């Protein structure tokens, strides 16, 4: 007992076992079923006239012979279509993208217990503020190839998914140490590349991969990265305090986006404070509320420019 969906390019069908899985209290891959038939409509229009669109509007859930039936509508349609394009890779849209993403995690983290995460803006509810925020971000930091973007406590990868998936820059990677998120990492991985694959969507290359951002091999890593991501704001002073360090190697524009800043805001040199951060970083609080309707967040970007130090160094010799 089984549900299969063809791939709208041709790709290995979709495959789903009867009974369907269930991933929360009001939600199941049935919804998901449904709402990847809809995407794959909406996105080629030809499909959405061939398909029997009565089928989109009577199914039972609860019924296997339904949901089989709102299959094989499906199916035939792609059949037809597929006839079509024989008589004569895009990036997904940003509602295409939320869609992969939710159902990439909930085919990965099947144990969402497992990762032992009680706060805002963790794996199981990126779906909320998060892909939002991600979204936000990008289109602020306009990323090119020349540009490599690292996320420092990757979790299960999302970020780092969303962004690949979003730009073009020639390298994207992910760094987890926690033992759980690291190895459902290496399952979202491949669900990704086998959805994106299905949809005939295009991404940057990624890797996700399980290490310490503040071992040795990793200093280096991160003085030649031009964008890093960190959520930092419920990070300890120890570890703060050491990515300061690393970032105090990074190259001139180099960029750190974080939920924490790593300087004040109204940072002024001084002959007191000559050690900090902040004499060699710019630093200005972003706002979507600065047609954002969610939550009232905001998040910190910091681009490395040591002239801050140098004009202070030429003042002095230039009174
Ligand atoms: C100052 S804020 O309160 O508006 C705020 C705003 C943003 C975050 N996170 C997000 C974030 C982090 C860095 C850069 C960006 Cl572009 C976005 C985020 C998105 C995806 C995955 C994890 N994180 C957080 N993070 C947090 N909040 C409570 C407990 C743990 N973390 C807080």
């Amino acid at each position: 007992l089984e549900l299969r969906l063809k791939s709208p390019v041709g790709a290995e069908p979709a495959v789903y076992p009867w009974p369907l899985p269930v991933y929360d209290k009001h939600h199941d891959a049935a919804h998901e079923i449904i709402e990847t038939i809809r995407w794959v409509c909406e996105e080629i229009p030809d499909l959405k006239l061939a398909m029997e669109n009565y089928v989109l509007i009577d199914y039972d859930t609860k019924s296997f012979e339904s949901m089989q039936r709102l299959c094989d509508k499906y199916n035939r349609a792609i059949d037809s279509i597929h006839q079509l394009w024989k008589g004569t890779n895009t990036r997904p849209s940003t509602g295409l993208l939320r869609h992969i993403l939710q159902q990439v995690y909930n085919h990965s983290v099947t144990d969402p217990e497992k990762l032992n995460n009680y706060e805002p803006f963790s794996p199981e509810v990126y779906g909320e503020t998060s892909f939002d925020l991600v979204a936000q971000m990008i289109d602020e930091i306009k990323m090119t190839d020349d540009d490599l973007f690292v996320d420092l406590g990757s979790g299960v990868g999302q970020v780092v998914l969303q962004v690949a998936a979003a730009t073009n820059c020639k390298h994207h990677y992910g760094v987890e140490k926690a033992d759980i998120p690291a190895k459902y990492a290496e399952t979202m991985d491949r669900e990704f590349r086998k959805w994106m694959k299905w949809y005939g969507k295009k991404h940057a290359e990624y890797t996700l991969e399980r290490g310490d951002f503040l071992s040795e091999e990793w200093r280096e890593r991160i003085a030649n990265t031009s964008v890093i991501f960190v959520n930092n704001f419920a990070f300890g002073p120890e570890v703060d305090h050491q990515l300061k360090e690393r970032f105090a190697n990074m190259k001139e524009g180099g960029r750190i986006v974080s939920s924490k800043p790593f300087a004040p805001l109204n940072f002024r040199i001084n002959s007191r404070n000559l050690s900090d951060i902040g004499t060699i970083m710019r630093v200005v609080e972003l706002s979507p509320l600065k047609s954002w309707t969610g939550k009232p967040v905001s998040y910190y970007l910091h681009t490395i420019d040591r002239t801050i130090l140098e004009n202070y160094f030429s003042s002095l010799k230039n009174p």
